[PDB]
């Protein structure tokens, strides 16, 4: 088995993104005979899309967590669905803010993650990591990223599973913060890295 | 030199206070020259002022640091104040919900905390943990306690110092509260004990 | 032109609904020579689908307007997309807690809202009413109308225009909260009733 | 019977201050046989003193009523207390930061409200006006000018009730915030306003 894991790069003023430490940290772990790969992704419309869809062709992983920053949630959030639209609240990396624009013209225009989440809630719960599911990923890059896996699986038939965890900010983020208004909640690093382990072997366990 | 640290029982009917398991733990230890003492006071009005005054007369701490549970918070809190005043939200832990009622009877309103505030605050942040000044410590024990100790001390001349500081959740008593609808922020324990252990760090450092 | 607007009675142990008397308030007005309808919904998974279906087929409005409250929601919010899944957070008033099921079994995971939201909201604001886009409408009772209503348009046609709006509560329904600590946003009941007509005049505005 | 009623100018980038409007629209009213005066401060550390001080005795007021916006806040919020303490989050509008000064050297570290504030509160209630007591009126302007006015009271024993009023943000307030992303809560302007007048009523009725 072969599973994939996606991380992005800083984004939105922020020195540092959790996932991207997380990508690379698990790039080249073994869960069993599992075989992870971790690789990070541009925030950046199109690029992202590219570097997706070669890493995919390249690994063809049995399973996708592709994980990014939720600034202001508190806990680990399981994404359900992703939404063939793009409305980019803030630019990406590169200035480009789309508005009221197709993932891609004539797709469904939804997908559910095939991930086991309520049991991938579940375990987190047992393991003493605050979890959630989430209803919407947002309609910026998480979201993108998410419906071109749950689309690529479909259409490519691999990966058999996709889906989105979403990460709270670390809490060396929010000291920048402090002296600026609303202080975020945030999560450590350490329980983040867990929380993305976890959905894996939840992962590996259910499939065959 | 001699340093008191107080936790808090569970209250609210949750299962766990952190400030219990972090006086428990800070007990025994030393911090530089100091001896550190760890008490759990009681969630009791009345009851909580007794242990309180014994434990101050009996250790005679030159720094109390009081620790309490603050519910929905998301960082670190360094109270800047204690207020002569009690006006309880919720019962104590013996069912006493005491509402507009002086804490004693012609002291002042209020008494600054005489802990470093902002030297605390400031060695918090270059050691990454999230904490901020806060203008006001509730109206239940934790106030209370916070405002006994500082009246201890302009009255008797001892503790040198003393403050209050309030902590979020930990992860774990978050896992139950997220089937019931909102999710409250967290700070794992690991970092809210260093978080105790600094606040004696300088206070020690800014004493003699 | 007919236009059904849609409000919800009381639920979750709450006295009122205010999309309850939004819905009594427009039954039967007139908005230019467009007739409206207002109907009050059952929180009843099934027994909500009937008499929605039901009151579909027997006016046959050429615009469908769902209103429903959204708890701790502090402005208008327009939904994006209805989702199709029920994972109920609490029992409907009868008691039923439905968990990841499909509203229309081999029904698209999905469908957007064919009103027009952007003017909608733009229209709201230009009017002194603070309005969002929201890209989740929960997987309760409101998405389950919202889904089933613009399900009922792709396949039978009509309504031409179809989408939901949540609104947050209203100012009398704070004041039993206020001893229970969290504080939930609010907006008068005029606001609220003004931010429901927007749609079915700008809907108007938009067809032929 | 006289009644002094203060609001600010704006501060921090917003283009309105709805206390500026409540004071302008309270002045020269009579709520029965007492007359009520609206000032309108400046948000300023000294101006605003000099102008309340001179406000003050050139009226000599019975009632003191001071009214400010409180940014994020959801509903009516009575202060119970002032604290004797500077410690400015952002400049005043002349570009002045105050950082941990006291506001009189000597005068105690707090004067309680003499509003009769749980009788306002209540009486807010039944009026269906969402209301709280809170107990950090901040450190900025606000809170400058309720230590002051209670200041004056005990100083000079006018004015005999003294104490301060925050509101939240207006709807109209919201509308350039919802790019921004984040949506604090509003409450009407109207609801605002008549959330002044009982404080003035019931106060009156207390007096004597």
């Amino acid at each position: 088995m072969k599973v994939l894991v996606t991380g992005f790069e800083p984004f939105g003023g922020e020195k540092i993104n959790p996932t991207e430490r997380i990508a690379k940290d698990l790039d080249g772990i073994k869960i069993g005979d599992a075989q992870v790969f971790g690789r990070v992704l541009p925030v950046v419309f199109g690029k992202a899309k590219e570097v997706l869809e070669k890493t995919l062709e390249e690994i063809k992983p049995d399973i996708a967590i592709h994980v990014g920053l939720a600034p202001g949630r508190s806990a680990i959030s399981i994404e359900r669905i992703a939404v063939n639209a793009i409305d980019a609240r803030i630019p990406d990396n590169e200035g480009k803010k789309i508005e009221d624009e197709p993932i891609v013209p004539g797709a469904p225009t939804a997908y559910f993650s095939t991930l086991p989440i309520k049991k991938i809630m579940k375990k987190l719960h047992e393991r003493g990591i605050p979890a959630y599911i989430s209803n919407s990923a947002g309609l910026y890059l998480s979201n993108y990223v998410m419906y071109l896996s749950l689309h690529h699986s479909a259409t490519k038939g691999y990966p058999k599973m996709s889906g989105f965890i979403h990460v709270p900010y670390i809490p060396e983020q929010i000291i920048d913060k402090i002296g600026k208004g609303q202080v975020p909640p945030s999560m450590s690093y350490e329980m983040e890295l867990e929380a993305v382990k976890v959905p894996i072997e939840v992962a590996l366990e259910e499939l065959l």
